[PDB]
């Protein structure tokens, strides 16, 4: 029966908790209500901002624009890390299951929810307190103007389907519990559960949305391209390290 | 059962009609040869050179450069019939002409390891219109890249083929491979976009019916998308090492044209 939107408000309601910067605050920080935020533009708009933003991840700039990024890379890993325990099913799993599946998952999941703080022109950053140039990312050079954009190209697309955070819940959720990371060895009941979930987001984006026919399907469809941006991006991570204190070194991966 | 519903299940009795005229090897022939149902021939099975002499003559230099261009050759005639196939889909040849050609430029080798999976189990896979089998083992045997080539399609095929999907629901899951809007390059997409939402409401409606008993088959179908467009990366990563590894073999025109990125 409709059983399914116990567990809908219920995985709503972790990832509430879960994730500080929501959809709905990030949209209206992006649209406008508020309070503003700090806008990065170019070269010495950045040096402006690591003295007003909230910078806590610090000699050239380019460098320093991609290590913020994997500085919170970690903070979402440690946020996704947390959600994922509460998905019904999930810690009862084989735990070293539940490693490869947030392995092989947090990065689908970090893109997913960076289309929620991007739009055509930027991204927010800082909890939403400054927001990034999506002219000024490609400015970069070499190889870091384009580990930001083929993202803002996805995001576009993603953002278009106008999904909310009861509906993105659910989705992400779909997205941990993939049966086809390499090394399962108990794939049966991540793929039982990700079938409830499977269930579950159908009924909410029919439910929340009557007005997008098979926007069931079309989600699903953007998961191809979901793992194309992943693929393509730790293709990018390799050659940056390739060229360019290992215990900075040691708590990133 | 409802007008909604009528128009989708007349839909999928046309699609499906199509596909049998214009694919000779249905899944369904397919799988009498290979398991053996006495309403086909058995095949002639090679798994080594000695055998791959004696199919000349069964079965109509550098072995390994020749199994290769036969699979070209066979490549080729499927995408002509991928072709005469997308122009029964119902709007796809009211669209215009150069995102037709989009749709199939990038549509045809999702469409070819799709219907490969249907001639193949764990072992190998049928050729030559069912009068062969060639083993996937000997398939790997061949030489340093040519030997790289098939195993990824055995492995989807065979989680592919857990799907246990026949003819009827495959017309309409190839017919929404070829219209798809986010292939590059695509003038009008909304028009593309509106006739895939038809036909993927047809394939959900086609699945439940189909295969009632089956939980989310929808959905599990849907994402063995992401499968397919990893293995046209690694067939297209595959085919720029070949070109100069062996620069004296060439390439067939057609496939030529979806050999750009
Ligand atoms: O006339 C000759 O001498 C000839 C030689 C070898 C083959 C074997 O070949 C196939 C034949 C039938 C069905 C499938 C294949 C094989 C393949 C692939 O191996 C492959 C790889 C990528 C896309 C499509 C295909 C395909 O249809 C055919 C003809």
């Amino acid at each position: 029966s409709a059983d399914l939107r116990a567990l809908a408000k219920h995985l709503y309601d972790s990832y509430i908790k879960s994730f500080p910067l929501t959809k709905a605050k990030a949209r209206a920080i992006l649209t406008g209500k508020d309070k503003s935020p700090f806008v990065i533009y170019d070269m010495n708009s950045l040096m402006m901002g690591e003295d007003k933003i909230k910078f806590k991840h610090i000699k050239e700039v380019a460098i320093r624009i991609f290590q913020g990024c994997q500085f919170r890379s970690v903070e979402a890993v440690q946020e996704i890390t947390e959600y994922a325990k509460s998905i019904p099913g999930f810690v009862n799993l084989d735990l070293n299951d539940q490693v490869t599946l947030l392995k092989y998952g947090v990065h689908e999941i970090i893109y997913t929810m960076l289309a929620s703080l991007m739009n055509k022109d930027g991204v927010l950053i800082s909890e939403g307190q400054g927001f990034m140039t999506r002219e000024f990312l490609k400015s970069l050079r070499k190889p870091f103007g384009d580990f930001m954009e083929p993202k803002f190209e996805f995001a576009v697309k993603f953002n278009a389907l106008e999904l909310d955070d009861s509906d993105l819940a659910i989705f992400i959720a779909v997205i941990i519990l993939s049966g086809d990371r390499p090394g399962l060895l108990n794939v049966k009941p991540i793929e039982d559960i990700q079938d409830n979930l499977l269930q579950a987001l159908e009924l909410q984006l029919k439910l929340n949305h009557p007005e997008s026919s098979q926007l069931f399907a079309k989600l699903l469809q953007k998961m191809t391209d979901l793992r194309q941006i992943v693929t393509e991006h730790v293709q990018l991570l390799q050659v940056i390290k390739k060229t360019e204190h290992p215990l900075l070194q040691e708590i990133y991966k």
